[PDB]
């Protein structure tokens, strides 16, 4: 029993964190094979990069300085070719995630991991992370079997305290750019499929007070979802929630009628899984993983 | 900016997780140097869980009865001893991945990271607090016994908890790494219950200071309180008494924000009386008590 916000074990990623220094700027790099990936703002990025030589980039892996033998830019990520392949490189892939998907973030400062937390890519493409100066280059990841899927690299903090970054190919999530200019996160919405998954996790943990005899149509639910700034629930989401629906005996549209009642009436002083708010940072897969015990 | 429940990076602990099998029971072990630490109930059978005589069960065991697996490598047990509720299996290989470590026993209110494991394989990492009733509100399924709680301050891993059992309310009880249980619990299947839980007051105050540091001031008020008047109100909401030690501990956060500790105590009293009124503090509609004053300073 128990339901916690749980991150993947960060060990495979800790062995990849390096410190990248260029001039006065120091941030984090991800050392995979013989390449160090980091935000290109560490340095007109084409004009700024052409002026830099390999020895201008100081890369530090622990107390060992790596020598940069090449540099190239891919979108908003700088790729520093180093002489040494990382012996700790795990099986990995670069994956771009969709809003609503969750991942673990290994927050780093000076190439040293300080914390790990689990979060979701908001529908407005920001992450509600926890980052201070020097955290740039910190990465988001998931693990499947022994394979690390890198999905995020931290680049900046928006004026509202939320965070923006890119995939490992340097493409930003959201309508953001990597420079000092007026940028704002769009109005956020609740990840509906994730709330439903969390309501199933609550039922699995013995919290049933919110269940009701009612069921709704997908179209009637989406009219309610639009009114409460909840993301539309698609037939794909309903299908994805299928296993949880089978395990608990609560059909997705039966759970939607519970969600609709919770949105129109509130919690009435009650909590679900120790929360007075509807949690939306657990995907249906996270719920199955945690309420079954999948290891890495 | 931002405030998240943050766990320590688990890599230093992942390299220590092993699987310990004794008969039909399989759980997790912590391999440090040439010793594997695990819950002593790994030696228990079906009719042993109610009233086990661990000394009597252990004397009947031989080294080759304990199968220890580190990855796809079987470790050879060359000795065994019991220290309180932890079994210590001497193995023939020192763990090359042993980090700098220490065993620390924590007090209620203290936080730590848990590396949840099944079959010696880490599956997740989360942040916890030792409740005032000595239980932890973890996320554990069968096979998670032997999973450990830790803090990583300055490259040294401080092991503070080892999971042993789940109480009937879904909460968890365990020991320090010297095998001493936290709380009045015993490693027996006899009727045991967690005492009524209370809110860790010093942690809520630290979290209210984190909220002020992150720019949220809506809950602040023009009042102050005496420490005694705060405790008389707070105990009525099942909040732990706030001691002068706690007030002293909150001193640095009081200095950074400019809000006297007893002034923050008056905001807490008002929040307890009024609730949040549809508002949130650091993305929460409840008062968070699993961030210590040390965690708040570390993260902010
Ligand atoms: C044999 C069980 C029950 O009785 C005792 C009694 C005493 C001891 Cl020290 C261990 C156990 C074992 C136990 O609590 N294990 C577990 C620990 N964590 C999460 C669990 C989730 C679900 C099922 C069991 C869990």
């Amino acid at each position: 029993s128990g339901f916690r916000k749980m991150a993947f074990p960060s060990g495979k990623v800790e062995g990849c964190m390096v410190q990248v220094t260029c001039g006065t700027t120091t941030l984090n790099g991800l050392w995979l094979d013989d390449v160090v990936y980091c935000p290109r703002h560490v340095i007109n990025y084409e004009d700024l990069l052409i002026r830099k030589s390999n020895h201008n980039f100081l890369v530090q892996a622990g107390n060992v300085q790596l020598r940069v033998i090449g540099h190239s830019m891919q979108n908003c990520v700088l790729k520093l070719k180093v002489d040494t392949a990382n012996p700790k490189t795990p099986k990995y892939k670069f994956v771009r995630i969709q809003p609503g998907q969750t991942f673990s973030v290994l927050a780093c400062y000076n190439g040293s991991p300080s914390g790990v937390y689990q979060c979701a890519m908001r529908p407005n493409f920001t992450i509600k992370g926890s980052f201070l100066n020097g955290s740039c280059g910190s990465v988001g990841f998931n693990i499947d079997y022994d394979c690390v899927s890198f999905c995020y690299m931290h680049h900046m903090e928006l004026p509202t305290g939320v965070h923006a970054g890119t995939d490992l190919e340097g493409n930003f999530y959201g309508p953001f750019v990597d420079r000092q200019t007026a940028q704002a996160a769009g109005t956020d919405t609740t990840i509906t499929v994730n709330v439903l998954a969390w309501l199933y996790a609550a039922v699995i943990n013995g919290d049933r007070w919110f269940l009701n005899r009612f069921t709704t149509t997908l179209n009637d639910f989406n009219l309610v979802a639009m009114k409460y700034n909840y993301e539309p629930l698609t037939q794909d989401h309903v299908d994805i929630l299928g296993p949880l629906s089978a395990q608990t005996g609560i059909a997705v549209l039966d759970m939607c009628a519970s969600l609709k009642e919770l949105l129109q009436n509130g919690m009435n002083g009650r909590t679900i899984l120790g929360s007075a708010l509807l949690e939306d940072e657990f995907t249906p897969f996270d719920v199955v993983r945690q309420c079954s015990g999948v290891t890495f």
